[PDB]
């Protein structure tokens, strides 16, 4: 078993906004299968932020000192809870065996709105608090 | 007087007046127990930054040093393009009220009261 749900049925998961600095101006986007926020399923013994630096490494191939949590992000549409954190990238890695490219937050909020709005929203509250 | 550009919208300026550098709270006012951003139309001979300084002395009674525009803002329900300016406040003058505001708060009580000012404060913040 490599999933996990809450009480509720939500599947749990956990995401990270990667900051090229600690002025959090420039986030880190990957390609999808369009752009997205990397991020995935947290597992059984997991916290939170564990799940979130594994999947950082795993999706976008990147080391970083984990920050705060901005909150629990829910998609009814999907059944999803989603923590996401905010996090500064230390290490970018190799050639794998998929894209990553710096967005100014305006500009990922622009490419996010097209397609997945929710992922737009977690940079929206960050700085806006809506 | 009002002023026009040549695909007919009118011309006017409001500016978001910080109380430090650092622009995290903004000065607002009364119109109506509702909040909003100084401003108003531009004078036929008048230079966009000069309507601004004008406008919050007339509307906000503050002075203070004049910083970026942070853009124009196109209203096309009302025909208007107003350059939205920011301003550093240095001396205020004394039944309409002013009140400092938190940047994250001042989106909110706009976004209520006058939505078309709170996306000023908007694209201040994701900029």
């Amino acid at each position: 078993q490599t999933r996990t749900y809450d009480r509720e049925g939500f599947k749990k998961r956990a995401a990270c906004l990667c900051f090229r600095s600690e002025q959090e101006d420039e986030v880190l986007l990957v390609s999808s299968s369009q752009w997205i926020v990397p991020g995935g399923g947290m597992e059984p013994e997991e916290e939170p932020g564990g799940a979130a630096v594994r999947e950082v490494y795993e999706e976008a191939g990147v080391k970083g000192k984990l920050g705060r949590l901005l909150g629990i992000f829910e998609n009814q549409d999907r059944k999803h809870r989603t923590y996401v954190y905010v996090l500064t990238v230390t290490e970018i890695l190799e050639d794998w065996e998929r894209k990553r490219e710096w967005f100014k937050v305006e500009d990922a909020i622009k490419v996010l709105q097209c397609h997945k709005p929710v992922h737009a929203e977690y940079l929206e509250k960050l700085k806006l608090g809506c």
